[PDB]
């Protein structure tokens, strides 16, 4: 019922604060990101400049919290800057799969009516078209471009508008408010009804999640200025999560968009990564590959899921083959940040499990073993537009109700 | 007239707290300090349990922020459990100078008189001896023995008599108060005037120092579990707050009583030492040392020098010597948690350690003596309003 | 018919006496019992420490050649202290399988009926609800608690109770006796029949079985301060004795409780070990399991086994595997304390040896069954 | 005083019992001893089966302890054949200074009168013109000859006189004697007193000398099979006991003859020498500089010295110079077989004592007595009376310290 004792207390102001001290801390970090396609680069203290400009740049042409953005790019490097200062100001981002159908696409906005969006150059014609549809989307700017494209405004042309040569992102500051109130990300995710919803995601959810990142056991235990892969959609909580808790501990990050098979071991080998973090289908291709030892994976210090890896002794076939401790494994993960209670390889902080009374509700002893429920601040604070999701996932009194017993 | 914005914000809670976060997290690191003439070794974990027990321990003994107790003890590797869990209950400690003749010693602990005190084996008699001269000296507890001594009680006899067998430091909580107000530390020196004087350190400055050790550019960029050496008396406030500093970042400590340069090279070379905070002194034996040259001195990646402006420029010497990035340190002023005002990893290195002042200096400092124990009048002398101290003459800044 | 002229003549002395003098030469091995699973260690110097002080302790308390004491722990690396002090004081001790049912624990300790009783954590439980049956079994005593537990006593506190700070090992004497007639210890298996009997043995078979570990061509050639193996049960005749004689030799020794895995390749390789000792099971797998090859065995120059692996010809596989050209061969009877014929064996004849059990404990005339009227079996 | 607690107890039997042993025990090594001027080689087990077959031969011939036999050679191989036997037997040796005049020579050998004489071929001309002098001396074997010369026997004509092909040292037995009693050695020292004397070295001394080379404080702390380098007189205390106490720890010998120069610069980097004991003026030679710099410390583990070093300190110089923990000094008078003070790991050897000599009467004093002391000199009572007390201790020479 209580979890286990925090091993680093959760930061108690919002993740722009976090994230901005994360940048100003480690600036001095020169790989920051990487393209692994392209070997494209940019640097800790790139994104910090990048980010309070756009943040500034954001207020100036006149967003608050009653606003809503959107972000949507295939993992880019450029991701990151918009992100991060939309969480500055404390304006809700709105992540969007780059990969939907345009009518995917309009539901999926038409829920969190964003009133600007930023997309990669891949992604711009895609968003223009979709933009005919939708009233509401007033501005579109473009993430990896140094130049204006057909009248579309590039982050660069855009921050310039607003932000002159002497600015200096260390005399910045982030806005401050309730990090357990304020909407930091609308995530969308579909469920058993099937219809697109779309998820309410808290600043202290990320500060929290960070702490699990800090975390010497059930978290990552690698160095700063030490190479880490990024492959999962930074759209998916599992993507976009797993990244950013990657800048409060300042770790370099080699970054991969889709899957390329081997190409996926290339970069491991050639950039001497020490952990990656990767979804099933990647362990079971991990647990089962045609010659996997032709590449020297011996950097590969850490390996983490989330996706729960059902059995089969993956977990041990990836432990055993790459000289690597125990995998991070127990409990099915959910959309709303994932990570819940966890055994490393002996054999969750901020987290609560509940146990007793099927047809009552209130006790403090996990004894018996009936049915099972969660209440963490971690969790979606429910779905956006619609009220009625938010009370039949999560019930009267802050619980989530679970599914079994 | 300002410092650098703070990379880390400072932990708003107890200095305590803080440490204890720290032996938490760090638990896994075995050889958490090693006595380098000895080869003793203790964990993090061992650290974290015995802390954590003597807390209760003295808190259950009955002391509280209204009591003080006392430490009295050379370099010594169990140095830091009584330091520790006085810091967790918001008992005020005070560091003794374990060299100190008896008429001296008698004075500082008749400043901020402790009924409580701990020492080594080495300064038991001598605590004896000066016990007799105290009726406010109650208890004596010895640090580094795991019996009695003669019917003097040891930390571990000590702690069992009030904890079991089943005891968790991770069910333990540190207690809560404004670590603002709540004296951690109280260090004797004496300079100005004559007398000896006892000043006062609050929690805050502790938290405010180990932002510093943790700055980038100020600190140290060592990462965990790698070992670092510590030679400072842990009496002073250089060496005291110097070797406070290690656990919040989980370095592995090789700590030394005596200098003797030979096995101080023998030890770096053999423990693998990648930093080194260090007096003028030793700091001149580096440059101008042939055996300096006998030992592999390669896993020294960064070096630092507190204590005193080591006068002309034997800096840049020894820094081209074992191939250091250039050691830069600062002047550590007085004995308000020694550093202060330090010297850049980013910058030009001019001539004096100017520099630009360290996050949330101005002086004014959240980090500078509450004022000394209990003399108001001098501590009008040094601090006034609003809380500025302007002692060592001079007027040079030049931007910044 | 005799075997080899023995290289290194027997200490005359008690084992015990043999162990004080061995754990006072090293003391200076600072790494000599690690616990593979939890990286905690154990100084010679700490067990020379303890183990003279748990022997005055014992004296004091008030007991002598007419007691026994006994132990119940699981491969520990806190076992040597209560054994080697009562081989310094000339108690004889019991050893106990650890992994009894209570049922099989009463009839061991019926047996020798020992008044006093060190054990592990683990073991505590169990030995508390067996110690209920037995009205024999007076004290308790914890090894590896720096703690007592529930009104029950840990070695410390035993030790305080009757040494101060100021006890040094170094002015410690062990007791004088023909070793060669004071049962050392008193181990329990089934032979003769299937029924639980317990086998005397003697000072003079642990000198002897350190002859042989001293042996340079029937036993290891590794010299002091160098990584060893330690898996078998401290409770079987086979892993105490194997362990003993890490001892005199001045051997580090890195232990594991549960066999084993690729754990067991991990730590040979980063512990560097250079020798192991090992039965069938291990050598079997050593031989097939194919992680043999990412792991860096190139340390292990040694190789021992001792419960008859040639069956197949597995040793002449597994010799081949490791770069270890020879493997130590390994008789086992447990009423023969450990080993008698390998590739004979010093103090040793055939058809016979001073390091041959003393027979059975108390009322068991198997003793006249298993060792006939002259000493041969 | 008392000393440390011996952390190996000394060895109960003969001396010749420990070292027959220890050559059985240690057969394995091949490079058993090595002639640094000549590359010549002798392995354990050569020892070991040259030793025994010696000894039954001086059986044979008609010797026991009421005999005594000499040996005169420069630091040889061969040298520790007819020693090890003579220690098997009980028949006392007398080793004699290879460099002596006739005069001396003469002198020596009427101290102990030993029938029988083994020499090197160097030494065999010069022992011939000396025997011509002294009715006593029997027999000459020589001991690095494997063809007799002229007449005069080498060890090999005559063990092969009294032992076949199928002898076997395993199956050989030394005998047994009170160690306390039986003069091992009859050595020569420069007792200033105004003439020379021969000292007596009883079986028990060796036995000891052997518990401090295994005592891990002060003595050597190196494994079996590792090179050392011998150069002291093999006719000294110095020389043959630190030489001695090689062979129960199975070290393997690296030997030079004559005094030094750069030959003795050269053999440590090439043997790869893991420990050194020197005279004194060979470590004030160590106090120069000829580099030639062979990577010799990468072995050089221990150093030690003994006869008269500090004068200026040269310890700590040599110490950090070639990277030694600190080197091991020692002071002991041939009289004392060996050292018997020492320094440790850290900043009065095992079965030896001391005390203040209070000169006029006194025996207390503020702030030896060894079984390892000479049993006196030999035919001489009135030295022997002087030099040891009548309970047993010696005074040394000068107050201290």
């Amino acid at each position: 019922v209580n979890g286990d004792r925090p091993r680093d207390l959760v930061f108690p102001g919002t993740a722009g604060l976090q994230l901005y001290q994360s940048l100003y801390k480690y600036s001095y970090i020169t790989d920051g990101i990487i393209d692994a396609h392209t070997n494209e680069v940019i640097s800790y203290a790139q994104i910090f400049e990048t980010s309070c400009r756009l943040a500034v740049s954001l207020e100036k042409y006149g967003l608050d919290h009653n606003n809503v953005v959107a972000i949507c790019s295939e993992n880019n490097i450029h991701f990151f800057g918009p992100l991060i200062a939309a969480l500055y100001q404390g304006i809700p981002m709105a992540t969007s799969n780059d990969m939907y159908t345009e009518r995917e696409m309009i539901g999926h906005l038409n829920i969190s009516k964003p009133c600007l969006m930023f997309c990669s150059k891949k992604s711009l014609p895609f968003i223009l078209k979709v933009q005919k549809h939708l009233d509401f989307l007033k501005k579109v700017i473009v993430i990896d471009s140094m130049y204006d494209i057909n009248g579309v405004e590039c982050v660069f042309s855009f921050v310039s508008r607003y932000t002159d040569h002497a600015f200096d992102p260390v005399k910045f500051n982030p806005k401050e408010f309730d990090p357990l109130e304020r909407t930091a990300l609308i995530m969308t995710s579909s469920g058993t009804t099937g219809l697109p919803k779309g998820v309410v995601i808290s600043h202290r959810s990320i500060t929290i999640r960070f702490v699990h990142s800090s975390d010497p056991i059930y978290g990552t235990r690698i160095a700063p200025d030490t190479s880490i892969l990024a492959i999962a959609p930074f759209h998916h909580a599992f993507g976009l999560f797993t990244a950013l808790a990657y800048f409060p501990v300042g770790l370099k990050i080699v970054m991969v968009k889709k899957f390329e098979g081997e190409f996926f071991l290339k970069t491991i080998q050639n950039y001497k990564i020490a952990s990656i973090v990767v979804p099933p289908p990647i362990m079971v291709y991990l647990a089962k590959s045609p010659l996997v030892d032709e590449y020297n994976l011996s950097s590969l210090t850490e390996i983490a899921c989330g996706g729960s890896p059902l059995g089969r002794d993956i977990a041990d076939k990836v432990a055993k083959r790459l000289k690597v401790h125990g995998i991070l494994q127990g409990y099915g993960l959910t959309e709303t940040c994932s990570a819940l209670i966890l055994s490393p390889n002996d054999r969750m902080p901020y987290v609560q499990v509940k146990v007793i009374d099927i047809n009552t509700g209130k006790a403090l002893g996990p004894r018996e073993k009936g049915e099972i429920c969660f209440k963490s601040q971690m969790l979606m604070k429910g779905y956006h537009n619609n009220p009625q999701a938010t009370r039949d996932a999560l019930d009267k009194d802050g619980w989530l109700h679970t599914g079994d017993l």
